[PDB]
């Protein structure tokens, strides 16, 4: 007997995610033998578990083979011989992954030139980084896309929304454990206008006369005619045609209660809107 044991080297502290290993190390010194045994929140660690101890020359270890969340905790090194005693200490701490306390809606309709504003609420070890992508591609911060990521509230507001902005938008979150992701789907339309206001058409009597409005916005459109509080439809006497971003009426066999204004409604999910167009005569 004469030196009692001495830790000349200690553990180091760490944190390790789920799933993974690692290993705490130190070096003893003093009259030999020393005695080793390991402590996990003071309960003695035993053989054929989930840790693994080694006692090379002085060199001691404990590995954790596959941590666990039970994992977390102090583990404590003791020596002793029969002079004396040490022990020294290391903290494990566990990461979990990311994961989505709250998610995404699956999908939305948002007028052109509107805002929207995304929230998921996330979980997990920190620190915890956010980034989100629109079709895979990732959203960099700006007065039309801000972002933030605060006290686990992920937000994305976006201004000025337009027709390129349709499309899967992803908040991704990663930690030292792993990564989790929530997934939207957005289609922003425009409303209908009609931005041209047609001159008047003049016809005579017993002629045809074509009235048309130049259309703007997502279609497709429900259009619909009228003059004096009337529904004008395809047949015999109107030949109505609504395209794409042109809506017409053409009028067959003019006589006098064709003359005078007639209103065409267009409308989609988002919005609708109406043109006014005349028909004048001649003689």
């Amino acid at each position: 007997a004469m030196a009692p044991p001495f830790f000349d080297l200690k553990p180091v502290s760490v944190d390790l995610a789920l799933g993974e290993s690692g290993t705490f190390k130190c070096h003893v010194t003093g009259t030999a033998p020393i005695k080793i045994t390991w402590a996990k929140d003071n309960r003695e660690i035993r053989p054929g578990g989930n840790y693994k101890m080694t006692l090379v020359e002085n060199t001691a270890t404990l590995t954790v083979l596959k941590v666990t969340k039970g994992d977390a905790g102090q583990y404590t090194c003791y020596a002793s011989n029969v002079a004396g005693k040490d022990s020294c200490s290391a903290q494990l701490g566990v990461q979990a992954p990311p994961r989505f306390i709250k998610k995404l809606e699956p999908s939305r309709i948002v007028k052109q030139d509107e805002h929207t504003r995304y929230e998921c609420k996330i979980g997990g070890s920190p620190e915890i980084k956010v980034l989100w992508y629109k079709d895979e591609t990732e959203i960099q911060e700006s007065s039309k896309f801000r972002m933030s990521f605060v006290e686990s509230v992920a937000v994305l507001e976006m201004y000025n929304l337009s027709v390129e902005d349709s499309g899967d938008y992803t908040c991704e979150a990663h930690n030292a454990a792993g990564s989790a992701s929530s997934s939207t789907s957005l289609k922003v339309k425009e409303p209908p206008v009609f931005r041209k206001k047609p001159h008047p058409v003049e016809t005579l009597k017993g002629a045809d006369v074509h009235l048309e409005c130049e259309l703007q916005g997502t279609p497709p459109f429900q259009v619909s005619w009228h003059k004096d509080k009337r529904e004008l439809r395809s047949g015999k006497k109107y030949k109505i045609m609504s395209e794409n971003f042109l809506t017409s009426i053409h009028i067959l066999n003019v006589d006098s209660a064709d003359i005078g204004e007639y209103q065409c409604k267009a409308s989609n999910d988002v919005g609708s809107y109406t043109c006014v167009g005349s028909i004048t005569l001649k003689a």
